[PDB]
């Protein structure tokens, strides 16, 4: 009796992108920009901090594998120096926290690799994946997985509610956070999965 | 694999004779993480506090004894949920080294039962953090479900590269009471940190 909780654009497959390594600089559809330190401007260019989706295709010059799911990944790039704050993706779901339920949140996290005419993609800013109820972070994986250059790994976040959880009935949420702890200060996410199951 | 020294890693200092007896002062070797000023400098039984407690035969709050030795470390927060967080912090004598795999393990405890009419049902949530300097390198934010009166081992891992920004800075550990629900008290024991070349 495992249940899949619906997530909008959970694989960042919207919008469709034709050319390999092409990307948008606007918040992916179905998601909002998590911006507690105002690191990402409201109007983005290739020159600013930004987020969006990117096509990881056959001739990719930045990865050693294809997208964990479908064609696209979601990315967050921060131009500010490390320690400046955090930013990422957030989505508030239509599902609410239910009692005596085990939640399993899985997201693939990616590390860009390579170079481009002076631009170095070596390094990784750190990630955090968090499961929300209302404004409360119920559980989070703060950068526990080592992600080699040009590869992806699946982060798993779990939370188990009791019969009397304070946040019962509040809307579930998901955040995918660029921690900006080092350079290169971009990272990818893909294949967001949330499942619920009675204890 | 090398074990990184941690002072009072099992909260066995100080020795406590009477079962379920406890201290209300910061355990020796540790400091009180207090980013929201929830824990006063002079504590009592009724205020927010932290310390060590003897989990001995016939304990009124756990199914089993301390995960290691006699004592656990505990943090209790009297303020309402959402008021902030508090816990234990210790800066280590070891520094972040390149190409090293770090494994931090801590047992987290959920007090159970009833005492003098008060119910200890519920759990405030925990976070275990591995630090370098002032930076949280990796953390387990409340991922394990901990049944009433039991302990489970939280594992936090971090892998350094050759050019980690924080290389050379002092490693650190935080054990945090998240104050996300009531009962808003929790335990920690058997702190382990190991390093290994990649
Ligand atoms: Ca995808
Ligand atoms: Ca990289
Ligand atoms: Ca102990
Ligand atoms: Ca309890």
């Amino acid at each position: 009796s495992v249940v899949s909780i619906p997530i909008n654009n959970a694989g960042f497959e919207d919008p469709f992108i034709e050319v390999v390594d092409d990307y948008t600089v606007d918040t992916p559809p179905g998601w909002t920009t998590y911006n507690p330190n105002n690191l990402v401007p409201e109007k983005r260019t290739t020159w600013t901090s930004n987020n969006g989706v990117g096509y990881v295709g056959p001739g990719t010059q930045f990865y050693n594998q294809l997208a964990p799911e479908g064609r696209n990944i979601g990315y967050i790039y921060l131009a500010q120096k490390p320690g400046s704050g955090v930013a990422g993706f957030e989505q508030i779901l239509d599902a609410t926290l239910e009692p005596d339920t085990n939640y399993t949140l899985k997201v693939d996290v990616g590390n860009l690799a390579g170079t481009f005419k002076g631009l170095s993609f070596a390094g990784f800013p750190g990630y955090r994946v968090e499961l929300l109820a209302g404004d409360t972070v119920l559980a989070a994986d703060h950068n526990n997985l080592f992600i080699k250059e040009g590869e992806f790994k699946t982060s798993t976040v779990t939370y188990t509610s009791t019969a009397k959880d304070l946040h019962l009935g509040q809307k579930l949420g998901i955040r995918l956070v660029n921690l900006l702890q080092d350079k290169f200060s971009g990272l990818d996410f893909d294949n967001v999965r949330l499942t619920a199951e009675p204890t």
